[PDB]
This record gives structure tokens, sequence and C-alpha cells, in this order.
């Protein structure tokens, strides 16, 4: 039992670690079968990070621009033999194959969605934590100067999914970046301009999931038989900063388990949203929205 | 800028989690140099948990006993060549040194501190989350049955400290496990009965490092001219369950970084420990204490102007 914010193991991530430099500009990238991956504004001086033309950028470059070096193991320095510009990403040919290449995927995440976090300085993982991707496709992580290219991940059955290169902070504790597909969550520009960020709101499912996981441990004081249906919890979810919910088979899972209604969950977010009053859940007095179903599920005996 | 709680990355301890089998019972283990250590409770038959006698089962087994397999990653070919009981571990020996031994220690954490978790099942590697001993010398972890031999760890300055070793589950979200002497942190006994934990208590300088942390991430509404001499705080929290603080290096640096004194942050703790008004810190509307000065100062703390 318990419930902590838990991420996937990073050695097979950190065995595709790698540092990227060009010019005056050092920051990390993936490293994959012969390629590279990494921010291209790794190619713009940071005194012109405010509006780059990154295609006349582009132009100015060669091969011998781009420098890269595996820090943490085997010391290597990889020879750049092609370069290419996709979306916000360079991908980069390296002359070696990682030998170490997992079994991976690329996705994109949805909002709502979590992810794993490796962060990065100069080539050489730091910390890893826990992210998910907020209703305005930004995210709430910790990063510092020099920490772009870092990664974000999630893993099932041997296989690692990418999902996420850090490209830059929005604003206070908020970052965007890109999938492997080079485009940027949140459709943010990678460049130094103010950018409105759209609204966020709570995410319903995941709130609804973490109520079952108070019950399943211990904490239930908030389940009554009250319900609210899904269609009229969804209209007063749009008047107040709630996701629609969706049904899925994983919080079904979890309605099975504990007997208690996702309806009844429903009703139990529309009360403790007016406020929780002297009373905690799980030792929190405001309503958690990070955990995903299958998150939970992970964490509840099976 | 932000603060999560942040762990250090698993892979040097992935290289190291093998499986050991006594029996009909099979435990994750840590094989450090030609050492694997696991859970001694793997000497006692399923059924018979509640109250065994370790000593008794130790006699009854010989090196031919136990089996280490290693069936992920780098698999590898591993013979017991010793045995013995060390506290509540079981200490074997093994013909093959791990190739992958990272540099490493063996330490106790104290109560206050923050450490990595590498929680395994089957030999493998499920997850990474980070916790901290509490007053009461038991930890707020996230385990299932078959976790024993996950292993606790920290990382800096590239030697990591091996620092728990995955025993148990002691009441709702509550664990403990052992260091690598095989000593049970909080003294707790590896049997099924009922153990009383001490009462638990708000870790004062990781509330401290937290409130810097939010007025470096600027959150700064409970900061006020109010402040409370160390003393005079020390003798509420003896009556109030929160610890005895005592000035550090590292809090310092936060104190002078942010020009806010210790005495204004230990006044705000005692009118946020009254309650938070309605209002929020860093998303919060209770205090955070599980996050220490050193940790905080890893994600906030940038050049400072000499
Ligand atoms: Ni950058
Ligand atoms: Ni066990």
């Amino acid at each position: 039992s318990g419930l902590v914010k838990m991420s996937a193991p990073s050695g097979a991530v950190e065995n595709c670690i790698v540092q990227v430099t060009c010019g005056s500009m050092t920051l990390n990238g993936l490293w994959l079968d012969n390629t590279v991956w990494c921010p291209r504004h790794i190619m713009c001086p940071a005194d012109q990070l405010t509006d780059p033309n990154y295609d006349a950028l582009l132009i100015s470059k060669t091969n011998h621009s781009f420098i890269v070096q595996k820090h943490i193991g085997a010391q290597a320095n990889l020879r750049v033999v092609a370069h290419s510009m996709v979306g916000v990403l360079l991908k980069l040919t390296v002359d070696v194959a990682n030998p170490s290449t997992p079994a991976y995927t690329f996705s994109t995440v949805k909002p709502g969605a979590s992810f794993s976090v490796l962060a990065c300085y100069n080539g050489k993982p730091t910390g890893v934590f826990t992210v998910n991707l907020r209703h305005n496709s930004t995210i709430k992580g910790s990063f510092l100067c020099g920490s772009c290219g870092s990664v974000g991940y999630t893993e099932n059955g041997g296989v690692i999914n990418f999902v996420y290169m850090h490209q830059m902070e929005l604003s206070n504790g908020t970052h965007t970046g890109s999938s492997f597909d080079g485009v940027m969550y949140g459709a943010f520009e990678d460049k130094q301009t103010h950018q409105l960020q759209l609204t966020d709101k709570y995410c319903t499912i995941n709130v609804v999931a973490w109520l079952y996981a108070a019950v399943l441990n211990g904490c239930k004081w908030f389940v009554k038989p009250t319900r609210v249906g899904i269609v009229t919890y969804n209209e007063w979810a749009l008047s107040n900063q709630f996701t629609e919910f969706v049904g899925t088979q994983s919080i079904d899972m979890l309605a099975h388990r504990t007997g208690v209604s996702v309806e009844q969950m429903l009703a139990a977010i529309q009360s403790l949203h007016a406020g929780f009053q002297g009373k905690t859940i799980l030792g929190q007095s405001t309503l958690e929205d990070e955990f995903t179903p299958d998150d939970v599920n992970m964490q509840v005996m099976g």
C-alpha cells in the first residue's frame, strides 16, 4: 500500500544520453541507432534566441558544426556524418550505432497523460521525476538552464516509449518540449518572445483515479450514496474548469474492486471542489489530478 | 524553476539487481563485488513467516541451498561459495564479481534524510521514487508483496550510497527495511506481529527549506516582519510535534540568497501550522517536510554574487 509519484527506471534511457555542442551552445541529445536527436536552438547563438531564422541558421552549418560526446559510461566523441532539421529538432547522423539502443517507440502523449523525465545537464543524467501533460499542453516540471534536450518517456513490456524532448521554460514552473516528430506540445514556438498559455483544467479522470486510490488506502469519508450522472457532471465541468469525463476500462477496474461507482466519485468531486472543510485525503487538502488510472492500478494490490 | 520530488537516476543500481532462490522462495537481491544481499526471510517457507526461528533456519542451510540468478540486462552465471546472516539480511558470497559494480559505500540515514528507492518485483526494476526517513524511523513509500529486496540509495560526486533494503509494511502506506549492516530502521522485527510505531514529527529544517524554495519560485505571501527566535521556536516545537531546529550552512545559503531570515521562516511555520487561511504554497495547503535543504539547493541555488 501507499501512493507516491513514481517514475519508470531510467537506466535504459541513461545509456542513450549524449552531449551536443554547436559553437558556444551545448545541450543534451538522445542517441538511438545511428541517430542523435536534439533541440534545434543549439544552432542559435545565446544572444539571438529572440526571433531566430532557423532555415537560414541551418544553411550556414555543416556536419563539422556539431560535436557529440558520450559522457557517461564508456566515453567517446561520436562523429557527425549528416544533419537535418525535423520541426523543432535537429536529427544528426553519427558514424557509430548506439550498442545499447533499447526496444523503443515514439509517441505523442495527450493531455492528462503522465510520463517520466530524465533531467540532464551537459549530457549527464542528474534527476528523475514524473509529470503530467496539462490541459493546456504544458508540463509542471523542474528544469534549469542547460536542461534542454532532457528526455521524457514511459516504459511497458520492456519497450521505452520516448514522448518528450525538453525545449523551454514558458513561465514559473511551466515547461514545454516536443515529441520526436519535432512537434512542440502546445504549438509553442522555440523563441524567447512572450507566448500565451491557454487556461488549464483539472483532469477529472485522474482525480477519480486518485479518489479510488484513497479508498484502497483506507480513506473513504468522502464516499456517499450521492451520485452525479456523467452527462450532468460534464455540463458542470464545462463551467468549473474540469475536463469532461469519458469512461475507461482502467477506471471500471477500480470501480469494480472498490464497489464505489464512477457516479459516486463524480459527486465527491463536486463536493470536494467547493471545499474539503478541515479534512484531508491522502494528506492533501486539495484535489490531485496527476495520477492516471493506470498509474493508480500499478500501485494497488492485484 | 519549479520544485518536484526528484530521484537519483537508477541505472547504476538496476545493473546490480538479482534474484535469490531458497527452496520455493524467490526474492530480489543486490549484487556488489562478490556479494549478494537479500532479506533473511528467504529462508522461511511462505506459510511460516509469522514467527520464524532464523537461527534454526540458518543451521539447516548450506551454500547449495541458495541460487542466484540475473535474467534481466547483462545475464550472469553465479555460484554461492559462502553464506552468513547479518541482522535481518542474508549475505551471500558468489564466485563472480559484478562487472558493473558502481563506486559505492554503505550508510545509515538519519531521520529527516531523503533517499531514492528502486522498487523491484521478480528481479525486475519497476519504479523509482523518493522517500524521507520519518522521525519514527519509518518511510512512507509505495510497495506491494514481492518488493522486499528493493533498494534505497543516494548519489553524489560519483558515489552511490546504499542505505536501505526493503523488508515490510508496518501499516497503511508505512514501510521499513534495513541498512546493509542488517539493522532494521526503527528496530522493527521481521515477524508478522503487531509492532507499535512511535509518533512522527514534522521535520522543521525541511519545512524551512521548502519555504525558501517557495520564495525562490515567486511565492512569498507568508513572509512577514514577524520573527520567532530559535530557542523559543524549539520550546514550541517540543509541544507541537515538530523537530528541533539546528542551523546549517545549506539553510544559511538560502537565507542569504533570499534575504529572508530563518526566524521569519520559523514564525511562518507557527502561523501556517495553525492553518493556511485559504491560500496555497507551491500548490499545497499543508506543510511539506520531505525536501531537505540540500535537495532544495539542487533545484534552486544558482550563481551567487560575492
Ligand atoms: Ni535551450
Ligand atoms: Ni519478501
